[PDB]
């Protein structure tokens, strides 16, 4: 809709179509004709007069008209409308000719004294063979009709067209001798048969053209009979001239000809591979049915035309990427092994396709080899079929459409599993061991998916253990660099990479290199958000690193008792091994806030210590009244037993404190029943 | 459009290299942090864990990155938030010659 | 001036140096090299990244037109798979290469 100048017309408007079509029929005449208006009749008869103007009328408005079509950039690639430009384009090319050809030279030949030179400048109208030479441009641009046979075609077209000028000249050679001295033309010394053609310019012009024209083919195929012959000597150099450029010409078409046979057809390459194929099967007197197995792989291989999938390459990325997804993923969404993988994997797995057909019978892997072809069935249907040592086959299963195989053997880096042959007539879709692994390390989430899927119903069947190949150590290093970043982020809030990072299909409970998990880092840091993101998603909670500290003991050791309080909500142990040692460490610290804080988080057990020292106990010994206090209010009863077996109380008699003595006093009466 | 993340996600990323180069010390992926090196690290970065790329090597006993570490020169009394010094560390995981080095 | 292998990338070919001159270096992603030791006639490399099955731990340039001896690396293992008892020998060959296999032990 960019035709703002609604005058100016497309160079594809069905009505310029046409007009192409007439002004290409009246450019084929009027360059044919004007040979014969220069040699034949030295100024046009006056019955031609409307023919001429008429011819002359029709290639004006195409002038015009070629001032008012627009064009196709060769850098910009867009139709310009622009007028401007339309106007200079042809005033600048192929204008100049066209104006000079419309001149009607016959008239200004008449006019300016008959004067021969005037004449002369009809050639210029031999220009408007443009137009022909247009006309197979655009046919040798056509697919339908071989390019090289209309390189044939075109070569004929201007045989005729040399002939024809040839012919015409000739006459004309013969006409610029006086009428005296017709005796020394080709046609004034010409006897055929009964007829001699004297008094050449008054004979039918039929006659005459059909003389010089039967010269034209007769050299044109180098019969020479000889019968018309250059006798001037400016009819020796023409002869010479032409009989140059004819050979040269006719050289040509040969050469053409000859390289569109040699060049050949799909048709009979795949003849002549199927009459070595035949050769070959006489010799060794093959078996009918495997003849006819060898001519099916034959047939199907040149019913394929594998190489416009190479082909497809030279496509870019983008229109290339839709054509693998058009005719690929379809099948590929559905095959078992990639169900819930991510669709850009996925699609990276059609961009690395290759189609290839299998006839019914023929086998794909074999059992015992290294499988680094990773086939997805998607038409026909397969067999599987496991060799043993005594020699049976035993059919495992039936692969259908949006089925797979190989993925077993690539994943764990085995031999094949089991031959596989094929039952009906089979499209597959390989994809190479090493592609694949790339795509595999592209996407390290997809990939575990694809080890899950490997391992959910048919689990590890197949001796499936932890890390195989390269893949799934790969698989591992990255899911552990990962959590190394997850961990990161949550050092550093970053609340929004932690969303990222966990939708992109990270699992967060997998913990860093000291085994401390993100919802361990969210503790120790206090990030309210993160603590609260990691329960969402849903963690042991209870996990604790290698070191044995659980979320809940660090978040302690920092104090984040929100952070606490959602963890013991969801439900959080210390997990502490020796825990009432560690208490009495904490009572060597002598802190009351953190013995405050690891008590409010639920633990008093009462687990004493390598010295069977409860941490009252310690308390005791040490004087200790207030964290004596809340250690006894948390739980830690007056009755427990030091090494010695004494109470914490006996203890504090020997400390001989006594508001700690009557505190563990008053407890233990309460306590006693 | 309305994000602007960007920057906020790599945070410097000076301990997500620290990260990367442990990492390697952990899996003993020795050109992997021999490359972060060449390419610019040093031990002091360590990590949130406060462990240095030395405290995680001592605990897995390489001696080739112990030894790498001690040529330019990383510090060993160096401690992290564990408390655990990279001797502490070899000496957990009993890796005598790694105790050998880092006593030396 | 040519590169046959990038560093940190598995050798997929084990060449032999039959005759110009290669040399050893180190890609940092500084831009600089190292200039591991050079390679000259009857040499081999990238037989531990194959042996070892480890990342080609120098890129390997040109100096000299070479002329060289190719043997693909999936060959090499399989050579060893049929072409027994000889690998024992490499293997001593590559430990003794290094430090006790210090690079890949």
């Amino acid at each position: 809709g960019h035709n703002d100048y609604k005058y100016i017309i497309h160079p594809k408007n069905r009505w310029y179509k046409a007009w192409e079509m007439f002004i290409l029929v009246w450019a084929i005449y009027s360059s044919l004709f004007t040979p014969m208006e220069f040699g034949f009749f030295r100024g046009l008869p006056e019955r031609l007069f409307v023919l001429d103007i008429v011819g002359q009328i029709a290639f004006l408005v195409d002038i015009v008209l070629q001032f008012f079509v627009a064009y196709r950039d060769t850098q910009t690639y867009r139709t310009v409308y622009k007028p401007t430009r339309i106007a200079f384009r042809y005033l600048k090319s192929h204008f100049l000719m066209d104006f000079i050809g419309c001149f009607p030279w016959d008239l200004i030949y008449k006019a300016s004294g008959k004067h021969e030179l005037v004449r002369y400048l009809l050639w210029i109208r031999l220009f408007r063979v443009r137009k022909v030479v247009e006309f197979f441009q655009r046919l040798e641009k056509d697919t339908r009709i071989n390019y090289l046979f209309t390189r044939i075609l075109k070569l004929l077209f201007v045989e005729v067209y040399c002939t024809h000028t040839a012919a015409c000249i000739f006459y004309y050679l013969a006409t610029t001798l006086p009428p005296e001295n017709e005796g020394y033309t080709w046609i004034g010394s010409l006897k055929l048969g009964d007829y001699s053609y004297e008094n050449f310019r008054e004979i039918d012009l039929w006659k005459r053209y059909t003389t010089a024209l039967y010269f034209a083919i007769v050299t044109m195929a180098t019969v020479g009979y000889g019968d018309i012959h250059a006798v001037n000597l400016r009819e020796m150099i023409f002869v010479m001239i032409y009989v140059s450029f004819d050979m040269v010409l006719g050289a040509y078409l040969i050469g053409n000809i000859t390289a569109l046979i040699v060049k050949g057809s799909n048709t009979e390459r795949f003849r002549d591979k199927m009459n070595d194929l035949i050769s070959f099967m006489n010799r060794k007197k093959l078996g009918r049915d495997l003849r006819s197995q060898i001519t099916g792989h034959v047939r199907l291989q040149y019913d394929s035309h594998y190489t416009d999938t190479v082909m497809l390459q030279d496509i870019p990325a983008s229109i290339r990427a839709k054509i693998a997804q058009l005719l690929y993923l379809p099948y590929i969404k559905k095959v078992p092994l990639f169900k819930g993988c991510s669709t850009e994997f996925i699609n990276q797995i059609v961009i690395r396709l290759h189609e290839e057909y299998f006839l019914p019978g023929e086998v794909i892997t074999e059992q015992g080899n290294v499988v680094d072809h990773l086939y997805f069935v998607c038409e026909g249907l397969l067999e599987a079929l496991v060799t043993k040592t005594d020699g049976s086959e035993e059919s495992v299963t039936l692969l259908g459409p949006h089925t797979s195989f190989g993925d077993i053997s690539i994943i764990c880096n085995i031999s094949q599993p089991f031959t596989v042959r094929v039952c009906e007539l089979c499209h597959l879709l390989r994809l190479d061991k090493q592609s694949f692994s790339n795509i595999l390390e592209i996407y390290f989430h997809d990939g575990r998916t694809i080890l899950n899927n490997i391992m959910e119903e048919k689990e590890s069947n197949d001796r499936i253990k932890k890390l195989e190949s390269d893949i799934v150590i790969h698989i591992g290093k990255q899911e552990a660099e990962l959590a190394l970043k997850v961990n990161s982020a949550a050092f550093q809030g970053d609340f929004y990479q932690l969303k990222s990072l966990i939708r992109s299909g990270a699992d967060p409970n997998k913990t860093d290199y000291d085994g401390r998990s993100p919802l361990h880092l969210a503790a120790c840091r206090g990030y309210e958000d993160i603590t609260l993101f990691l329960i969402q998603e849903g963690v042991d909670v209870n996990l604790k690193d290698k070191f044995g500290h659980t979320p809940l003991f660090e978040a302690v050791k920092a104090g984040q008792e929100g952070v606490i309080g959602l963890l013991v909500k969801e439900g959080a142990s210390f997990n502490l091994e020796d825990s009432g040692n560690f208490l009495c460490t904490t009572v060597a610290k002598g802190d009351s806030d953190f013995l405050k804080r690891l008590l409010s988080s639920g633990m008093n057990p009462n687990s004493e210590d390598y010295d069977h020292r409860t941490p009252l106990h310690v308390a005791a010994s040490e004087g200790l009244f207030l964290m004596a206090k809340m250690l006894v209010e948390a739980g830690a009863s007056v009755i427990s037993k030091d090494r010695w077996g004494n109470s914490p109380l006996d203890e504090a008699r020997l400390c001989g404190n006594k508001k700690l003595i009557k505190l563990l006093e008053d407890v233990k009466n309460a306590q006693s029943s």
